[PDB]
DNA sequence: GGCTCACACT
DNA sequence: AGTGTGAG
């Protein structure tokens, strides 16, 4: 309850998108590029960029035309479009490909379609009886930084040179003799996830960057320290420095409204400005599950568990129809529910096939002209067929009475978003 | 900005 | 069953 009993990682892909084109096309490779879809609207909504690219300032949701005012020679790569829609399979057949080498080492919880949580505990207690009180070279550590070092009293001018430096100062200080040491079993835990980034690499052409801590939210914050390329070990000592100057807002939850309440409330802006609050002062502001939370986290404790899950839970289709696009006949609501339902179908089938389950229930998700909020509505029914007509038709049953219009053909208020996602699976 | 996903709350 | 937050 140091908050120091598992070694987790979290591994997240470099620039995914991007990789998994400019492996397709080598023609992109080593260049300033970004992934963009829907290319007739400003050259297309940018969803990845490469770091040739980020050192121009392009980013995330710039408009390729814009983007290229920043970077004239900055080179696009298309999402595929299908039924009108983006489609993202390639994406999602390249993680299958990641996921699968990672799950070879350990128990992981898909995150996202480009990093996963490794839970490495048992396989460190493994490792650390391979090699019965034999040390640790730096060269089984070749792209790993320990976060705050080097410390204390040319080489270090070079980011490769402080990276050495701070990890011959932590191996130097190793206590290798003593297998329950929490700093030695993330030292193995680097260890493994440098043959982990290796395979990947290898096995993928894919690049990535890993976190290796206690937890996940340390994993996770360690991961984005030293990317594009590196691995971070956060060890439970260094988290006091850390935190004296991390805002809150970039720890994993708090990014939101949530982690504005807190800076707002408590007159705070770093995470390590938590630890003067009682476990009940943060519990009386923020509830009695995120004041706990934040009383632990803030001293670099969390138990959330590394979840037993490669697979998503839901699988769902979606378009916008901003402004003047909204859909406005009972026709064409029709038509794109059956755009939705066709892919969703495809997916549905490949997910039977490759992972032995079913879904059972559909969800069906609208907004209208004019509300606020991303959705309006939400309404569900039963999915006893992978039949993209049945579907559809279901769907539509379902928010036609939304329908403010009498005349029928029409539909007001007109729609905006669209919808529709399989859950509920069960065995089969 | 657009297409996804997970989960807490009621 | 339905809504809202947070992430990637
Ligand atoms: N808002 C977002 C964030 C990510 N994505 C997709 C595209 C990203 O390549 C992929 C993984 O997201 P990410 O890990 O947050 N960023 P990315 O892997 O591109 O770069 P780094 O992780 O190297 O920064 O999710 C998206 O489509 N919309
Ligand atoms: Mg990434
Ligand atoms: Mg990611």
């Amino acid at each position: 309850g140091t908050g120091q009993d598992r070694v987790v990682a979290l591994v997240d892909m470099d620039c995914f998108f991007v990789q998994v084109e400019q492996r397709q096309n080598p023609h992109l490779r080593n260049k300033p590029c970004a992934v963009v879809q829907y290319k007739s609207w400003k050259g297309g909504g940018i969803i990845a960029v490469s770091y040739e690219a980020r050192a121009f300032g392009v980013t995330r949701s710039m408009w390729a035309d814009d983007a290229k005012k920043l970077c004239p020679d900055l080179l696009l790569a298309q999402v595929r479009e299908s039924r009108g829609k983006a489609n993202l399979t390639k994406y999602r057949e390249a993680s299958v490909e990641v996921m699968e080498i990672m799950s070879r080492f350990a128990v992981i919880e898909r995150a996202s379609i480009d990093e996963a949580y490794v839970d490495l505990t048992s396989a460190v207690q493994e490792r650390l009886q391979k090699l019965q009180g034999q040390p640790i070279s730096a060269d089984l550590l070749p792209s790993t930084y320990i976060e705050g070092l080097p410390q204390g009293p040319e080489e270090t001018v070079q980011k490769e040179g402080m990276r050495k430096q701070g990890l011959f100062q932590w191996l130097d200080s190793l206590q290798i003799d003593n297998l329950t040491s929490p700093d030695l079993q993330l030292t193995v835990g680097a260890v493994i996830v440098e043959e982990m980034r290796a395979a990947i690499e290898r096995e993928t052409g894919f690049q990535c960057s890993a976190g290796i801590s206690h937890n996940k939210v340390l994993a996770k914050l360690a991961c984005g320290l030293n990317k594009p390329n590196r691995q971070t070990l956060v060890s439970h000592g260094s988290v006091p420095q850390l935190f004296s100057q991390m805002p809150i807002r970039k720890i994993r939850s708090l990014g939101g409204k949530l982690g504005a309440s807190v800076i707002e409330i408590l007159g705070i802006e770093y995470m390590g400005e938590l630890t003067q609050f009682t476990e009940s002062q943060l519990q009386s502001h923020f509830g009695e599950k995120n004041g706990s939370w934040l009383y632990a986290m803030c001293r670099g404790i969390e138990h959330d568990p590394v979840k037993p899950r490669q697979l998503p839970k839901t699988i769902g289709c979606s378009k916008n129809f901003p402004g003047k696009t909204a859909l406005a006949t009972r026709e064409q609501v029709q038509w794109w529910l059956l755009q939705l339902a066709q892919e969703l179908e495809e997916r549905l089938t490949k997910d039977r096939n490759d992972n032995d389950r079913v879904a059972t229930q559909l969800v069906v998700s609208i907004r209208v002209q004019g509300d606020k909020r991303l959705s309006s509505l939400r309404r569900c029914c039963a999915l006893t067929r992978y039949d993209a007509h049945k579907m559809s038709h279901d769907a539509f049953t379902v928010i036609k009475n939304c329908n403010t219009s009498g005349i029928q053909t029409e539909w007001s208020p007109p729609l905006t978003m669209l919808f529709l996602c399989a859950t509920k699976f069960s065995a089969s």
